[PDB]
RNA sequence: GGUUUAGAACGUCGUGAGACAGUUCGGUCCCUAUCUGCCGUGGGCGCUGGAGAACUGAGGGGGGCUGCUCCUAGUACGAGA
């Protein structure tokens, strides 16, 4: 019936929002600007986020897929106020690390 | 415009005439370029018989500044920023 809540654990600046954003667009449209090259739609919402390169806050974004809802939230991988980020596994059961290229996953 | 002419005034100094890089207001700045120099532009002659072209190029001059944006690449670097 429902969806499955989809985490975003973008640790040491993964960008993993982006991929989001990608995924938004993947998932569309079927009227959407498909995102574009840093910010960008993607949910960023607030002013100072998009425009300060990465999100002062954890975002949310409705999504649907192989005829399911697919709800998703990112960053909050930077710095740094990371507890908000905590918050939010209260806020979805699912998990979606991105890891880096860089000597494996950030540590 | 300032400083330095003659007028006037204030502060101060002096018995006074006056004085004070103390201040204030007002106040005629000439020259037709011979030579050198430089910017141009010619005439005379030479270059060896005269003439018309066309280059060669010794040499000399001019020009030479830099922003930003994007890409490379958010890559190297960095715990992040």
């Amino acid at each position: 019936m429902k969806i499955i809540n989809i985490g975003v654990l973008a640790h040491v600046d993964a960008g993993k929002t982006t991929l989001t954003e990608s995924l938004l667009y993947n998932s569309g449209a079927i009227t959407e600007l498909g995102s574009v090259d840093k910010g960008t739609t993607r949910t960023d919402n607030t002013l100072l986020e998009r425009q300060r390169g990465i999100t002062i806050q954890t975002g949310i974004t409705s999504f649907q897929w192989e005829n399911t809802k697919v709800n998703i939230i990112d960053t909050p991988g930077h710095m740094d106020f990371l507890a908000e980020v905590y918050r939010s596994l209260s806020v979805l059961d699912g998990a979606i690390l991105l890891i880096s290229a860089k000597d494996g996953v950030q540590a």
